[PDB]
DNA sequence: GGGGGAAGGATTC
DNA sequence: CACGAATCCTTCCCCC
């Protein structure tokens, strides 16, 4: 099996970039302003240029500006990079017939028909690259291995606009040398729980008993780095399907008062049920996210589908159920719709 | 003992 | 100061 994963460049900034030209050769700084005041906020993400001197994505707007107070600063507009992005999926669509959409800007192609030995697979990542770049003018990362994870490894170690071929030689110098941190999956919670059992490479997580590791890390973490560290990895390449549609939004202040979150909760339900589609939810969920950046949440599983009567109705008992049961100050609210008909 | 949901939280990207 | 969604997990519960 040959997998070919596909990962655009610092996609949002990069389609700003797309969008207005002269901003290219500039620090371009896409963030989510969170309104509660003055550059309040994250960034989403930051082209190379805005990366080299630290401002990337989770630093918040105002750590960016002090470190880069000229950047170009840009609110967020994920519609627009959906629709760019959905543009670059359907072209990667014609490469495979097997195409798993991983997010916005990832996706894993299985092109073991479409292809034989990875100098045909590398070649056809530059015909993609070349065919992205022409259409869209956006610059891709492209891995090829034997799997997902080391295809994503892959453009993990060749971005920004590269493409890398992971052998089956070097996929077994990777398991004893790779940190495990870098292992797709494996994040900080979890890189230090393995560090505490002494596994620091994914051949080391063989140097376990299974039982510790799963009791660790859970058995479904266990078996998925045990699989790898054996070289048996060997997922298939498939869309998942939408399980879940939903909207959180900031408060301009945190509050406790059902009548100053309603406002906001309410909009998040709005937005969410635009997003549905004709789509049906039959499950509701209110998060919040609380003064301490503590994320809570209350749902409810009806037998049937929920109209937006319900849900208004409904989200608010839930939204009582967490003040109720929940003595901080909320900082973020808004609804997740699931287990659609 | 354990299937099967549902619920709330933990994690990751 | 810090802003959508999938899986996975663990707990609880109904019940045969
Ligand atoms: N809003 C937001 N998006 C992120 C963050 N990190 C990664 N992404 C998204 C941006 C897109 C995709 C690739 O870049 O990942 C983050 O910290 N905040
Ligand atoms: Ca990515
Ligand atoms: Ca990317
Ligand atoms: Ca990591």
């Amino acid at each position: 099996m040959i997998v070919l994963f596909v990962d655009f460049d610092y996609f949002y900034a990069q389609v700003e970039e797309v969008l207005n030209p002269s901003l290219k050769g500039k620090p371009v700084v896409v963030c989510v302003f969170s309104g509660r005041f003055e550059d309040s906020g994250a960034v989403a993400t930051a082209n190379y240029e805005a990366r080299k001197f630290g401002v990337k994505a989770g630093i918040p707007i105002v750590e960016a500006k002090k470190i880069l107070p000229n950047a170009v600063y840009l609110p967020m507009r994920k519609e627009v990079y959906q629709q760019v992005s959905s543009r670059i999926m359907n072209l990667l669509r014609e490469y495979s017939e097997k195409i798993e959409i991983a997010s916005i800007d990832e996706a894993y192609l299985d092109i073991s028909d479409k292809v034989r030995d990875y100098r045909e697979a590398y070649n056809l990542g530059l015909e993609i690259k070349n065919k992205i770049l022409e259409k869209e003018k956006i610059t891709v990362t492209v891995g090829i291995s034997k799997n997902k994870v080391f295809a994503k490894i892959a453009a993990d170690m060749a971005k920004p606009n590269g493409i890398k071929v992971i052998d089956d030689e070097e996929v077994k110098r990777l398991i004893r040398e790779l940190d495990i941190a870098d292992v797709p999956g494996i994040g900080n919670i979890t890189a230090e729980k393995l560090k505490k059992l002494g596994i620091n490479k994914l051949v080391d997580t063989l140097s376990i008993e299974f039982d510790k590791l799963k009791g660790m890390i859970g058995e479904a973490k266990a078996k998925y780095l045990i699989s790898l560290a054996r070289d048996e990895y060997n997922e298939p390449i498939r869309t998942r399907v939408r399980k879940s549609i939903g909207r959180i939004v900031t408060m301009k202040r945190n509050s406790r008062n059902l009548e100053e979150i309603k406002p906001y909760l309410f909009r998040a339900i709005e937005e969410s049920y635009y997003k549905l589609d004709k789509r049906i939810p039959k499950a509701i969920h209110v998060v919040a996210v609380t003064e301490d950046l503590d994320i809570v949440s209350r749902g409810r599983t009806f037998p049937h589908g929920i109209s937006k009567e319900t849900a208004y109705s409904e989200s608010v008992k839930l939204l009582q159920k967490i003040l109720e049961e929940d003595e901080r100050k909320i900082r973020r609210i808004g609804v997740r719709f699931s287990k659609f008909i």
